């Protein structure tokens, strides 16, 4: 089977440079052109460049001027994309397309995160029901944490039904923010006590905030 | 040159959807059709070249998918038949052209047996406010605070589909605690598929 395996995810600081690799196993053809494309977290895709393995002809877009350099190793059948002088605006998943003119095969995508931060424990904020909440909703927002992940449980994992933890968003600052909400019968609110257990293993900090009005 | 794709679609299983890529013509271009499932990787449906005129398809979509080009002017279309839940992804058109490959914005095609529901939207305690959206079909929901006025400290997180078949969403804004009591905070949630806009005031 023909598959394209890209390199692992890398977190880089602004002004740094990242080189991503796409190897292609199962294709022993001398015609093996790879196309580079990046998708920003909310945006759609956009082209970076193209390289053909034997003749070695490379081509970049108007966006990247000299921060885009695609290279290839015929022996190891790996193609590499290097993006230099990174900015925070370069945070995206870089895919490699496959075989040639038609994008028949795709790589799993390598996520590159450009952030100026280093490591932060999150500040969790308890969100209790408002004056208009028979179901009521409870939250803890996990604000300002770098990098991921963060695991959030309610009542030490005792409470699972109705608990939804939404995907993290990297802010402009370079920090992740997250929210965890749980919908619970409102009758329970006075007697049942609820705590949002947030764990950020990268910083070794585990905060348990109790939610109540 | 820019490739402009058709609007987002919501269809029921077994239906057919035809997506289009208008361009700034596409003669001698080579348009590929690719779909991305949510959060997942990319998948190729087919390719059509105008001059060579060879249409190529993926064995996965060779029967259900058909790619065509407009007769007059220039426009490319992808129609996929016998829709399934599993076909829910963003369809992307990519035009090679002359030494640049231009991408379309992408079109979201949602395929669920599920039927349109408006959101059930308040969360109160610098403090942190936001209102959490409950089960709602389909997916485009737009949240703002104070009718676009409050855009500082507002973070609206991506939706999550449930076993229910419905999406739930979260919008949180962090505001100075001094303001509570003087500043009034209303979240405006607009779910256009339902023709519904809820304004829930939070304290």
């Amino acid at each position: 089977e023909v598959q394209l395996v890209q390199s692992g995810a890398e977190v880089k600081k602004p002004g740094a440079s990242v080189k991503v690799s796409c190897k292609t196993s199962g294709y022993t053809f001398t015609n093996y052109g790879i196309n580079w494309v990046r998708q920003a977290p909310g945006q759609g895709l956009e082209w970076i460049g193209y390289i053909y393995i034997g003749a070695g002809d490379t081509d970049y877009s108007e966006k990247f001027k000299g921060r885009a350099t695609i290279t290839s190793d015929t022996s190891a059948s790996t193609v590499y994309m290097e993006l230099s002088s990174l900015r925070s605006e370069d945070t995206a998943v870089y895919y490699c397309a496959g075989t040639g003119t038609r994008f028949v095969y795709w790589g799993q995508g390598t996520l590159v995160t450009v952030s100026s931060a280093s490591t932060k424990g999150p500040s969790v904020f308890p969100l209790a029901p408002s004056s208009k909440s028979g179901t009521a909703a409870l939250g803890c927002l996990v604000k300002d944490y770098f990098p991921e992940p963060v695991t959030v449980s309610w009542n030490s994992g005792a409470l699972t039904s109705g608990v939804h933890t939404f995907p993290a968003v990297l802010q402009s600052s370079g920090l992740y923010s997250l929210s965890s909400v749980v919908t619970v019968p409102s009758s329970s609110l006075g007697t049942q006590t609820y705590i949002c257990n947030v764990n950020h293993k990268p910083s070794n900090t585990k905060v348990d905030k109790k939610v109540e009005p």
